[PDB]
């Protein structure tokens, strides 16, 4: 009877491939009746609020449980009372004592000393959640942070009006843990779980206790640890018996890098491959460059299990271009800008959608309007049903740099749509097939891309005869069973 | 029936020209009964102490009022209480518990905690006026400034020891207004009109809302800004029927600059003139240069009203050169220490007064010391009596290098003193006739000044004659009559 | 009846030569009838534990007193009160009110607040020893020094958590002295002496204060400043009677500087010669440099008092050389290191022995590591028995750059132990006589040196010889009585 634990250092609903990845993962496990949950590492207030989120929406499984270790200590607290922490909030009540009210906004409202004049707190109200921030020498010293009329959390703040320490309390109101956090880079330092009355150097020492805590030490007890930042709370562990893997998401050379470095994190994890029961990457191609590059064996790829939805209706006649990812620098998007001119320019009628949201979304968006291709190229923002937008496109196009695998490209095809993209490290090589399947465009190689699009875009027959190819290919290479089969070998050694 | 109001930022003793035109201008409209009132920005404790003295002086006429836009608040809160703030004193009182007293000087005394040892707070008693400051963690906190034994107002200080709030109180001791100041650049930001409960962006927001409140929205008001930092307080007012004119007191063109460039305050004024009732500059020279440079119409040329005292009963026969003046950089007294040398190398016996105090005060006599004049120049210090002063020079010279019109200058030649200045921007040229009434020396020309101060210094013929014609002159062309006939004008259109 | 007052700012147990020498100074004109007591500018809480030490060792004699400025008003301060400072203990004790305890070290334990998790107080707890730090936002803002469980010291803290205030109680718990210390250089500003109400510019002027009170002002009261720092304290005392002298303990020049400047202080000293009694040089040599590089008259040679203790019984026939120094830049040690590379590479049977302590330790110590003589050079650390240690040494070695004396190879030639060392300023050249009880080298030959070390560490016969006339020569020129003599002639003047 194996049971697996998915680490990554939080989950949220914007989030990318990866946790869409864990996801989908935990479900095809749960089917082959090994129960596989996610652990996570972070500060959260609301996050039952965002389980209930992503399991209604049918993103994350409602099979799969979601550990963490802050709701572990937050349960151990919250058994240890009975009566509420009635002494907080009038510690919270006498601190606006003698106060004049003074309104900003509708929720926002400032108060100030009767007798002094002194500002004293900031409240801003927003039906559930409060936050009350308190002043010392017209300075911001505090901030109570309330879900449901409930206190959760007190921030500290220095001269900088920058976090440096943080509390957080249960449900009856009552501290269990507190930390120092380093005001400069945000790191969380000292932390104390005061329920234990116990002291830990960091996060990275708390988790480590945790894991082996939460963890039996069982030969039929699996860690995978998918967040590469998470890696040492795993690697760490006393655990002699209970197996260790590590995932590698993505490239692991160093993002827009001449210089033949690696990415800090992947390199550890890399290196430490031996130490562990496997590191493991998604395509045959990357595993071939960490076995040239490392002096390591430990390394197997297993691709991601891909969901396969039934496929649209009827195929886009319409003359639309598709690109669903995160608005990340190595998506490169402005380049994909640029492809778009170049499409634009030979063809007025061709519009494309970019579905998502990040970093470079403003700098895309200026970018649209100077090029006057605003009647052309649309941000469509994040969506939560990526297969209803991708029922609207005749082609998806992938301006992507680096890549771990692609799924996003990978979703497309299964959807039964053609996928033009760069010949990249790794992924586009190993699903597509140029001039079957998709087009495979040789890396920044703009005007061929663009060439390319034209090509599919007003040949229908083209359009529709490659994504019923892109769909067959994945279901043949991409098969549940084979990649089940993988993993299970890995289990049983 | 029209009523006046003259916007300027403060006003106060040792004050320039811009506040000697605003008296006489409210004397002079008083007299043609219209009220001509003038309007203040500025927290100042003892202002009915200063304006006590300004009418005592004889300088502010008893008739002008004096509005003033935290007064107008201290009157509101005043009224809404009857008892004493007994509370602010006892919480004054109590962080002056148990207490050791140290004495420094007089009224400065340190108070140290008999339990503890930590310094507690600074005294400075003054007869009327004391300040206490209290510490925390060895550093100035607040500071609570008393006039007759009253709390008036409480600053906030930073680590930097710098002021970054303000609290404000009443004739009861009740706080009216706080409001941020940012410790950096001395800026007021987010003010706090407790009385009222309502808060403002900042003190434009504050005096633009007073103004409204302050001023009726009839034709018959009229708003007169001096002041041209105070020019936003009067153009974002909502005033419709309002009439709304600027004052320009000086050279528009940015002082000691070859760039062409302008003075940030008056650009604004004079790109806005045609959005107003009309910009007001003294000099007809100056009209044309702002209508040649900038694409507006609503300029016009008003002079100063001129107080035509009665001429001293002799003339200086002494030689004594005289200068009153604030001692700023523009009004370059380095040149004018430099003509002086040149002066008494040719002539021993020749003595030079230096009236008024300011910036360059110091540089300036430590430039006597240097040169050996100490024996012919002598700074005379800020003067409360110029028409006193007057009767004891033979002439008065200006090395002023801009100026709007130089009252100084016409005030000399009232009271039958010849000026020997540089020719500039603006008004020398105006009233002076040179070899007529006094000399108009090319301007940075030192060698040629020194040599016709030498010749009008020794020649008491020439001295008398024209500071005769130069009295004559001022009341031709500057009569009362014909400048507030100008005003007039403009009032009713 | 004359009585002496040896000032000097500090007395500890790890000092170097100038307390050794006052200490011997202190004991010889007690020997001489005439009272020699030490003075002492700074606050220690252990002093009385410091001085039973030192006269336990014998360092210090039984006879010497030791004033303190501290000590002076805490005395007092503890005549003042009779009952214990009770509120002061309470205050601490409700500090630490609803308090949890988290677990370091053994001594080492925070404290949370069991209501707010607020971080309230970090203790270390060391038998006698215990100190609290105080906490406000997680920042450090002060710390009780305890000694026996009762509080004598307070320290406040900024926010880069350095020292800007101290607070000293009595030994009833009582404040006595206060003052501002300066973050950045840790200067010491105004002082505040709680107990006579009275305030100070800063450590000059309460000590000079001190002095006055300290010191009768009669002929027979008589002022030896030892530390250069010291020096104003006693220069600026209003003494019209009292003899004042100063004592140069070390090179006058520079360190380090080639351009001929002077050390800063010793150069006021110098330069204030004639203002005072008279400067006391060791070496004539010294003497004469300062007279023809100064124009002042008031300098006097007078050598430091030899403890001629009796020399061992047998001399150390086995291969070891010696050096016992304060491990400071000055001693070049990084030159000895140097030479006992050229001396084990010649002859590998050779030991090194370099007792003491000081900022360049560990410089030498991974100097010794790299050059790989480790089996031949070891630093015995601080000795607190010279005496024992010279027994096992077959010569003494010198590197020292700048010296007053140089006490070291006095003591070394005492023990009938030779001296090999450069010919520097000052000392080396006027006791040891080159090829008779040591070698003269010249500074910075290391290679001859070496090569001398070579000599009389395998020439047992040599090492003897030379030993013997070294403690003639020390008993000779250095004699007690003459140097006692010296001091009398200038106290009777
Ligand atoms: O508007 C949306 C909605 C969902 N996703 C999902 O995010 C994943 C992105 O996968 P990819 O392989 O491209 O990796 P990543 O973007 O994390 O680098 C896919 O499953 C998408 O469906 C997205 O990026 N944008
Ligand atoms: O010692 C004194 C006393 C009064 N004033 C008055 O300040 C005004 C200065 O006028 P000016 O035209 O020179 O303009 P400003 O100095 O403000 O630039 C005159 O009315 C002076 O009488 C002065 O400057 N110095
Ligand atoms: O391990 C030890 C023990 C004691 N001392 C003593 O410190 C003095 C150093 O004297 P020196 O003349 O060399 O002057 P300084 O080191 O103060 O410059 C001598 O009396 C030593 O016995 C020392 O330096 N090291």
């Amino acid at each position: 009877m194996k049971k697996i634990f998915m680490m990554v250092h939080e989950l949220d609903v914007n989030k990318g491939g990866m946790t869409s990845s864990m996801f989908n993962r935990s479900k095809e496990f749960y089917d082959a009746d090994i129960p596989a949950d996610i652990v996570t590492f972070d500060y959260k207030g609301n996050y039952d609020e965002i389980i209930k989120a992503l399991k209604k929406q049918g993103k994350m499984d409602r099979r799969t449980k979601m550990y963490n270790v802050f709701e572990y200590f937050k349960q151990i607290s919250n058994n240890k009372h009975f009566k509420s922490n009635k002494l907080l909030y009038k510690h919270i009540s006498e601190r606006l004592k003698n106060t004049i009210e003074i309104e900003e906004s509708k929720g926002i409202s400032r108060y100030f000393d009767i007798t002094t004049g002194t500002y004293i707190a900031y409240i801003r109200k927003s039906k559930s959640e409060k936050v009350i921030d308190f002043f010392k020498d017209n300075k911001r010293i505090e901030r109570f942070s309330f879900i449901d009329n409930k206190v959760h959390m007190k921030e500290t703040f220095n001269v900088d009006n920058k976090v440096c320490y943080q509390v957080f309390y249960d449900e009856k109101g009552y501290p269990y843990i507190s930390r120092n956090i380093n005001a400069n880079n945000g790191a969380v330092g000292k932390t104390y779980v005061l329920v234990n009355k116990k002291e830990f150097k960091n996060n990275l020492a708390l988790c480590v206790y945790y894991l082996e805590k939460l963890i039996k030490d069982s030969k039929d007890s699996i860690m995978i640890c998918d967040g590469p930042g998470s890696f040492p709370k795993m690697f760490n562990t006393n655990h002699k018996n209970a197996q260790k893997y590590g995932v590698i998401h993505v490239n692991h050379h160093e993002n827009f890098d001449d210089t033949g470095a690696f990415k800090k994190s992947e390199k550890y994890i890399i290196e430490n491959a031996n130490k562990i029961n496997g590191v493991i990457v998604l395509t045959e191609a990357q595993r071939l460059d960490i076995l040239n590059q490392f002096d390591v064996e430990n390394i197997f790829t297993i691709s991601n299990f891909v969901k396969i939805h039934n496929a649209p209706k009827h195929f886009q006649t319409e003359k639309i271009v598709g690109h669903i990812s995160r608005m990340v620098p190595t998506k490169r998007i402005d380049l994909l800008i640029e492809v778009a001119e170049l499409v634009v320019k030979k063809d007025n009628a061709v519009k494309f959608h970019i579905y998502g949201e990040g970093s470079v979304k403003d700098k895309i968006a200026k970018m649209i309007e100077d090029k006057n291709l605003e009647r052309n190229v649309f941000l469509k923002g994040y969506t939560t049903t990526p297969q209803k937008c991708l029922e609207d496109f005749k082609l998806v196009v992938s301006t992507s740099q680096y890549e771990g695998q692609g799924l996003s490209m990978i979703e497309a095809m299964i959807s039964k749509r053609p996928v033009v993209a760069f010949d990249i490290k790794y992924g586009p090589s190993d699903f597509i097939e140029d001039n079957k399947n998709g087009y495979l465009i040789e890396n920044h190689n703009i005007n061929d891309m663009a060439d390319k699009i034209l090509q599919l875009v007003n040949n229908d027959v083209l359009a529709a005869e490659f994504g019923s190819k892109a769909r067959e290919n994945i279901i043949e290479k991409y098969s549940t069973e084979s990649i089940l089969e993988k993993w299970l070998n890995l289990f049983n050694s």
